[PDB]
């Protein structure tokens, strides 16, 4: 009876929407926690006297311990401060050293931090120091309007993947390039899987709008929404309304 089918559709739409939102919140909370951490670190560095900032040896001895404590506190992969002379004070998982051989001005995390007064968040990429995929939070640190350097904080992208995977629902994230990034169902990360139907249904319907689509001649229901540069989606079988 159409009344009963409508009731099932509305119920499942509510559940799946709710679960999509949980995945959205997971991504949001991950980012905001790492931004707050980065901002705190910025503040602690900039609150040092200038004397503690204006020689490289003072950077090593005064900023180094701060990088290291902060790194430990959140279990970050790397925490670093890059200077306009090309040197970088690097605290890496494994005494922070001032490294001259790391080409920092070619890095997006460095370049882009100088172009905004906000924290800059990179897409995930392979860290060259420890060769893990990371999300980098970078921030140009200023004291009295004077640049000190660019702070960077590397968090393993696996951390976010793991958080998403734990969420209820058949939820998943695409990155910026509409490549699959995270999923509750590990099998969805099989890289040969096409996601055109979901993506095309999302493009036709827009954020948070529940849609029907087909997989192997069978009906499925889903919704997607933008979360930062990611696309979060949920999908389920349509059996709940049909059977
Ligand atoms: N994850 C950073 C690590 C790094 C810091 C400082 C200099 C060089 C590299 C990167 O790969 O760019
Ligand atoms: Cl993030």
């Amino acid at each position: 009876d159409p009344f009963t089918k409508t009731s099932l559709y509305e119920s499942t739409l509510k559940n799946q929407t709710d679960l999509l939102k949980v995945t959205q919140s997971t991504v949001e909370d991950f980012r905001s926690t790492n931004q707050s951490f980065t901002r705190a670190l910025e503040k602690d560095i900039a609150n040092l006297p200038y004397q503690s900032l204006i020689t490289e040896e003072n950077i090593i001895n005064n900023v180094g311990p701060i990088l290291k404590y902060y790194r430990h506190s959140i279990n970050a992969l790397n925490v670093y401060l890059g200077l306009n002379n090309g040197k970088v004070l690097l605290s890496q998982k494994s005494m922070p050293e001032l490294r001259d051989d790391l080409d920092i001005k070619t890095k997006d995390w460095y370049q882009e931090a100088l172009k905004t007064n906000d924290i800059f968040v990179t897409p995930a990429y392979l860290d060259t120091v420890l060769k893990q995929y990371v999300i980098t939070y970078s921030k140009a640190i200023y004291k009295d309007g004077k640049i000190i350097g660019v702070l960077g904080v590397d968090i393993p992208s696996e951390d976010l993947q793991n958080l998403v995977a734990k969420t209820p629902g058949n939820t998943f994230l695409f990155d910026q390039k509409n490549k699959i990034f995270a999923a509750t169902n590990k099998e969805l990360l099989n890289p040969s899987i096409d996601h055109s139907p979901v993506l095309n249904a999302y493009k036709l319907n827009g954020d948070n709008n529940f849609f029907s689509y087909k997989l192997n001649n069978e009906e499925r229901l889903g919704a997607c929404t933008k979360v930062f540069a990611y696309t979060a989606c949920i999908t389920e079988s349509a059996d709940i309304i049909n059977k």
